[PDB]
């Protein structure tokens, strides 16, 4: 039993997928644990949230488009609750998944959830530091 | 456009119409102004929201259910925002709305939208008093 | 104020593959079932048991006709006020929302029948669940 | 008995991505296409007679520039009692239940036309597929 | 060609109200019912001849108090190549897409059972469906 | 990349009232339709150039019997690299989570088609949209 961080990213916004994505991690059975709204997220928790990436040239493009629109942090608890969400997200390329059956752009892709078990602790103390 | 306040009761936490219930809203194109997730609400809280009940023989059951579970405050904002979500959360009678398709208990009734620009001001003040 | 009402899923719900998706409309309201049972085809003595204040219409025939024409769950739901309630979910052709509403488009091949007072519940659900 | 009747899905719903959800609630009604156009900017003199009745009306300019603001696709839908019972559907944004009631929530961009009468129906088909 | 498997609605399924979102998904895969049956409580000895493979097992008794913990649906579905197919919609808890994948996260809770074989397909539905 | 791709909803789509779920997976993943084409009955010559790569198979006329057998869509679809995801969209009936995998259930009667690759993309847009 874990907990993990998920974003739902402006896009997410943008195109109104904001529940068809949270229901598919409701109907998998996880619970929201806490949970916040960001009408604009401070630009200094994305470069933290996206630290690992500083160096990929893509970086500021990324940071740029994280900031361009709501979005929401999530903590998420349950049963193998990492590994579980982070296939519920899946990638753009393999039907059944977030990713999979709603994106369709490398960058553009709608939800963020941790991969690991340390980026799970460190990315939940990041949004939720108390 | 009008903001107006909704509550998730827990209900909806425990059949899991979370998603369900926002999409609903979503899916009529209103936005999501700001956000909080109660694991517990403050009972405090709850006894100022619905204050116009003190009187009723049925307040303290109606308290001890808002606080027997996880709920959700947000802040909605869209065109004709108050009578319109009002609507959509309708009556447990009829079909098409939320209650009127996922309700069934005069009780356990899984959402709360104000139904009045002074009670929409009042409840935003009450859950968000920034 | 707990009650029990009796529903049939039609011949057309079949033939249309939306079993699931009547069955789901009660189930979203939180209804339970409490008794269940498939027919391949109903005995024409069941329906028209069923069907019997209707024995003088000129659609009696066509109804009974149909209503064997295939498959039918005869489903007995429990729930707060579920008698009034399940023939709300019901609906009429014209009322959008509603089963009939959403899927339904014909004064005879309409998915499905739900108990319109007590009285035909108690009666209904004896005919279709005799034990 | 069948009718015929015409709708348009209007230019919101192909950016607010409706426009299956919308096809679908007529199909789940059981109703059936007949004819379909996509446009991808339908003519402006096809919009001006189509809504030729609105034609004194403030808003008919806008209303026209709306609808060419967009792709648009035009269907003659067949079933029993099609007009009335798709003009149900389409409903208006107050009504919860219909396509206007559960998406839509401004006068103008309300994703759907129906025909309103049998009259407008077989006018406003002559309209979208003249070649008949 | 043709064939039949058998198929359980486990009491996870009734408890979080998902009969209808399961059924659902084989009745969209083109799949027919030809035997059902509701059982507010299975027998306990249906259940352990259901499961008799697993007699051995140390989850056995607790599986089976499971099985029994609520009401559960057994059904008999018609379709070409009809076991694996909904094998394969059962999918597992790792497989989205799949009725375990989307909807379950438990190894024993898993919402459904389905015949994983023609011969414990034949055998599982004289269990559930004797008078035939 | 940008890219476009054609799509044919076949009979067995309407025949099952499966058009708008399977246009709306295809909503849902961000294509958008550039041109489209409602079909009461294909032409049999439109057909038979569409599956010419088949026209040496077994299956080669109940194929194109059944593709004449009620109305077909054919469908430009466009975005980001559609000619390949679409086709995962379409996946086949033994993957859950594409329309084939969710949807349909037989080799033949399988409710879509998209292009396999480019060269099929702009060979088969051309033969429904010659224009
Ligand atoms: C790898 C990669 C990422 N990105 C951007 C878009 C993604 O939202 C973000 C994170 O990418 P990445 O960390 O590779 O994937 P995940 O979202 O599964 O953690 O960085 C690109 O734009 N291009 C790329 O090649
Ligand atoms: C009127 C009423 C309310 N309640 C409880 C349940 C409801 O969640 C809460 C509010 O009821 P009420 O203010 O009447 O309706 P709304 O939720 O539309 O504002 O009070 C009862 O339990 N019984 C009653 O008769
Ligand atoms: C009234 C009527 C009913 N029927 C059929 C379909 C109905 O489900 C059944 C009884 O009709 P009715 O009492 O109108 O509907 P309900 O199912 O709500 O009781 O008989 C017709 O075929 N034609 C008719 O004109
Ligand atoms: C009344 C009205 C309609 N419209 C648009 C949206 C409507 O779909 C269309 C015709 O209006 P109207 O005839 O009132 O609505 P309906 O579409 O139900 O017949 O014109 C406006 O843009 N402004 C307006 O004030
Ligand atoms: C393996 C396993 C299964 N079960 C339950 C859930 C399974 O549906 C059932 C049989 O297990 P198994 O044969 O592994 O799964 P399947 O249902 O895919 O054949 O017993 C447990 O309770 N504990 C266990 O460790
Ligand atoms: C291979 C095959 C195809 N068909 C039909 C249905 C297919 O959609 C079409 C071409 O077959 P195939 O190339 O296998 O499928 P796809 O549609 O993915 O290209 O011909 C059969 O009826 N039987 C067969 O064995
Ligand atoms: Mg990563
Ligand atoms: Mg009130
Ligand atoms: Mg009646
Ligand atoms: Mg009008
Ligand atoms: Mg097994
Ligand atoms: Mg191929």
């Amino acid at each position: 039993l874990q907990r993990t961080l998920v974003l739902i990213k402006p896009d997410a916004f943008e195109r109104s997928l904001v529940a068809e994505i949270m229901g598919r991690i409701e109907k998998k059975n996880f619970k929201i644990v806490s949970m916040k709204f960001w009408s604009k997220a401070p630009r200094n928790l994305i470069e933290q949230h996206y630290k690992e990436h500083s160096e990929q040239s893509y970086f500021n493009d990324l940071c740029d488009f994280m900031v361009s629109g709501p979005i929401i942090s999530i903590v998420y608890e349950g049963t193998d609750a990492i590994s579980k969400i982070r296939r519920l997200q899946g990638n753009i390329l393999t039907p059944g998944t977030i990713r999979g059956d709603l994106a369709n752009d490398i960058g553009e892709n709608l939800i963020h959830a941790s991969d690991s078990e340390d980026s799970a602790v460190d990315e939940i103390s990041i949004w939720f530091p108390e």
